[PDB]
């Protein structure tokens, strides 16, 4: 539930790399580039890309403001569910720790921690930070995955 104090959304913008995740959903990889840009509604558009066969697919997630800076809500029509997404900790220039949790619909159970890094090569200290962060969130070692570059 913790949100990065004095959250500065403009400093959070730009290119990030999804470098790690932990989740309570078995079926939910490799590192993907994400681009964070402002949304019309004051929140964020999160645009991620991944390779399939010979092509680079693009997906956008609208993160709507949810009442406090660094807190968002995401609506997934295909899963009939809404999810809360919070930037728990970030220094803006190197890393971000995100936590997402279902709020409404059949995905209400869902929980996930995400590591964002400004570079494709996260330092050991950041991998230790993320492991410790997931552990704080009740994720066990088996559910923690570091995402390899390409
Ligand atoms: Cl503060
Ligand atoms: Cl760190």
């Amino acid at each position: 539930v913790s949100v990065q104090p004095n959250f500065q959304q403009d400093k959070f913008l730009g290119r990030w790399f999804s470098a790690g995740l932990a989740s309570n959903s078995s079926w939910l990889l490799s590192m993907c580039k994400s681009v964070v840009a402002p949304a019309t509604d004051g929140g964020l558009n999160l645009t991620s890309t991944f390779l399939r066969k010979n092509q680079c697919e693009t997906r956008t997630m609208l993160l709507q403001p949810a009442g406090s800076l660094g807190s968002y809500s995401y609506r997934s029509p295909h899963w009939g569910s809404t999810y809360s997404v919070s930037v728990v900790e970030t220094d803006y220039d190197q890393y971000a720790l995100l936590y997402s949790q279902g709020s409404k619909g059949p995905g209400e159970d869902f929980r996930m921690a995400t590591l964002y890094s400004r570079t494709q090569t996260p330092r050991a200290e950041l991998k230790e930070k993320f492991t410790a962060f997931c552990k704080a969130q009740g994720f066990t070692e088996d559910t923690i995955v570091f995402l390899p570059q390409t």
